[PDB]
């Protein structure tokens, strides 16, 4: 009971980009007020908590180009 198993993926992609002048941008956000009341926090196995935040970004990538791939092969008897 012979197995043959051939993972050939060709990728040739381009993300791209292109953008003559950028510019020319202004972030003034005007301040906040924020309350948070809690007795107990418990958390556990890979928790992603903010609480109680008053945060600005501003980001300006020139590109800001993004290319995410995952190939997965699995096998089991």
């Amino acid at each position: 009971g012979s197995v043959q198993i051939v993972y050939k993926p060709v990728d040739l992609s381009k993300v791209t980009s292109k953008c003559g002048s950028l510019g020319n941008i202004h972030h003034k956000p005007g301040g906040g007020q924020m309350e948070v009341k809690s007795e107990k926090l418990d958390f556990k196995d890979r928790v992603q908590s903010k609480i109680g935040s008053l945060d600005n970004i501003t980001h300006v990538p020139g590109g800001g180009n993004k290319k995410i791939e995952t190939h997965k092969l699995t096998f089991r008897e």
